[PDB]
């Protein structure tokens, strides 16, 4: 639309000539490179001002107990009853499920995106090969429940990043997609925003013709879907729920049944799932109510006060006052994302940018990486839009965290959440559903129970009275 002296102009006027210190020295060709680049900014002025204020500008309990429900204490009867509503909903293919994997997961240093990750399960199975079989596998229970003459579909849509899409789209097409249909996995990439400077007034060049960028944060998916026209597909298909998730999740139960049924059953326009905390630093968000406003809505771990999170619970003085742990797993209703995703991407009132201190590696004037945070990456968080919601249709279903989230954050070295941990919080979980359904492990081992075998412990009458042994894939 705009010239190349427009776009330059831009940004200029609103402070950014920095950018242009080397623009004459560069080939005519990298020139309309970096502009190109720089054009893909909508509204340069207006986003460095929202960058600066976001900058400047950095009364809570628990949800009421009408909006809440756990697994550990419902009753077999009506567990079963939300997984039926559950089934259902799949088996007319009204159920999508949304994976994010856009994130770098620095705390890891893998070179590949993190889905690929091995956390060395006897199976060698990655992260994104479980969660395919296990949605391959709730197709076929559904399938079974409702006595189909083929399986439903759970169309997989799964959001990379520009750096985290080739590797990301050529592992699933080299895998032949672990089972499913090829065109029931669509990829499709969330955008970026720029990296400034510790001050936040300047955006960072990371080469003569290049600034720095980074994933805008899972917030961003909703402007993602919606540009991606991933909204258009789900209302082409007539989808009705979906279920958003995280991809460092080794036990993350795709498109579960009982909690579709739950939403389903209390007609919610948007739910969460939680754990009990673990301790008052575990890195994780809370689920609470704002009680200035009556909202839902989640605190994130890295905005917490030391206080706030080690208060104790004044009605049990044994729990943290605030124990709700995000495991960042929602359900959305589709008609309710037709009808909000045009407001939350249109203001900084729903989807706020977080600031991060970063080591970010760029130009001096030389390309270098720094020993200290030496710039900012801003970053949109997707429970920001909760308060939105009504509070009466607003869900939180407490899960067991052992059977449900364990998640690889850190390389093996750490005390918490790595390949060890997860592995054996894998193979603890497999173990125990054998043992439950009268399987012997000889010498005290751990055994795995393959995704295409069982998605939760279902399915596993055959090893009653049956031999296993440590290491066993069953
Ligand atoms: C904002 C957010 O969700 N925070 C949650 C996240 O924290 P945490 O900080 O650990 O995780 P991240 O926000 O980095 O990643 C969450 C998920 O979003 C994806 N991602 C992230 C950034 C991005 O630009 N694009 C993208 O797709 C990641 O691939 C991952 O699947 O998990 C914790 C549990 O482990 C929760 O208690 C936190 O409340
Ligand atoms: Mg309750």
């Amino acid at each position: 639309v705009k010239s190349q002296q427009q776009i330059i102009d831009s940004f200029k006027q609103a402070n950014q000539d920095q950018l242009f210190q080397y623009y004459d020295s560069l080939t005519i060709d990298q020139q309309q490179e970096f502009i190109d680049q720089l054009s893909t900014i909508e509204e340069p002025a207006k986003l460095i001002s929202t960058v600066e204020q976001a900058i400047q500008f950095s009364n809570f309990t628990q949800l009421p107990n009408e909006q809440t429900a756990s697994t550990l204490d419902l009753s077999k009867d009506i567990l079963q009853n939300w997984t039926e509503l559950g089934l259902k909903a799949i088996g007319n293919g009204e159920v999508a499920v949304l994976l994010m994997a856009g994130g770098q997961g620095t705390r890891l240093g893998s070179s590949a995106p993190k889905g690929c990750f091995n956390i060395e399960l006897p199976s060698q199975k990655s992260l994104f090969q479980i969660q395919a079989e296990k949605i391959l596998k709730i197709e076929q229970l559904a399938q079974q429940y409702l006595k189909s003459t083929k399986k439903p579909i759970i169309n997989w849509y799964i959001m990379t990043s520009g750096p985290t899409r080739n590797a990301t789209e050529s592992f699933f097409i080299e895998n032949n997609y672990f089972g499913l249909n090829s065109h029931q996995v669509i990829f499709f990439n969330q955008g970026t925003l720029p990296c400034f400077n510790l001050q936040g007034n300047k955006i960072l060049l990371e080469l003569k013709n290049s600034i720095c960028q980074s994933p805008d944060g899972n917030g961003g998916l909703y402007k993602a879907l919606k540009d991606n026209g991933i909204l258009d597909d789900l209302n082409s298909k007539g989808i009705k729920h979906i279920h958003m998730y995280c991809v460092d999740n080794c036990l993350v139960k795709v498109a579960d049944p009982i909690f579709i049924g739950f939403a389903i059953a209390k007609k919610f326009d948007l739910a969460t799932k939680v754990v009990r905390k673990r301790d008052a630093n575990e890195s994780v968000g809370l689920i609470v109510l704002d009680q200035d406003n009556q909202k839902p809505c989640v605190i994130e771990y890295s905005e917490i006060s030391q206080e706030l999170a080690n208060k104790k619970d004044p009605q049990d003085s044994s729990k943290l006052f605030l124990r709700a742990a995000n495991i960042v797993n929602h359900y959305y209703s589709v008609e309710f994302l037709n009808k909000m995703i045009p407001k939350w991407i249109s203001s900084q009132k729903y989807l706020p940018f977080h600031i991060a201190k970063k080591k970010i590696p760029s130009l001096n004037g030389e390309f270098y990486k720094p020993t200290e945070p030496n710039g900012i990456k801003l970053e949109q968080f997707i429970f920001d839009v909760f308060p939105s919601v009504e509070l009466n249709k607003f869900g939180c279903l407490e899960v067991d965290r052992l059977d449900e989230f364990s998640p690889l954050k850190n390389a093996d070295g750490a005390k918490n959440d790595t390949p060890t941990t997860c592995r054996n919080h894998y193979l603890e979980r497999s173990s125990k559903w054998v043992i439950q359904n009268g399987g012997v492990i000889d010498n005290q081992g751990l055994v795995e129970v393959d995704s295409k075998t069982s998605y939760g412990g279902e399915g596993l009458e055959f090893v009653n009275g049956k031999h296993f042994k440590n290491g066993d894939i069953i």
